[PDB]
């Protein structure tokens, strides 16, 4: 059901982008912030790119969406110190989006 999938993902992403811990991940990492980021992290992803992918019908499966979302967090944990503000935000956002994924029946409760 592509129409159910699209609206469900749109509604989920709107909530994720509204969370206070989403701020580090709203737009792509800039080279000024981390000059080697795009050599280290080979599949960079952020919530603006995910919005763009959603709206162009890239997410033809739930799993494609969940893979990008989980990679926002995984990239952050690979690049940044494990005890850092970005990693704290990643963990907070992760906790929230798993609650929402469960609420939406998009993973097992
Ligand atoms: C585009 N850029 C991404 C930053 N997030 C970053 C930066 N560098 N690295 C290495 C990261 O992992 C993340 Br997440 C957060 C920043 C910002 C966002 C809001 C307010 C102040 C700063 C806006």
């Amino acid at each position: 059901d592509p129409d159910q999938l699209y609206t469900t993902l749109k509604n989920l992403l709107a909530q994720i982008k509204s969370h206070p811990s989403a701020w580090p991940f709203m737009e792509p990492v800039k080279k000024s912030e981390a000059p080697d980021y795009y050599e280290v992290i080979r599949f960079p992803i952020d919530l603006k790119t995910m919005t763009e992918r959603l709206r162009s019908r890239y997410y033809v499966t739930r799993k494609l969406f969940v893979a990008d979302l989980q990679r926002v967090i995984a990239n952050c944990r690979e690049y940044n110190p494990p005890d850092s503000e970005y990693c704290r935000c990643a963990s907070a956002l992760e906790k929230f989006f798993y609650f929402k994924l469960k609420e939406g029946g998009l993973i097992d409760k």
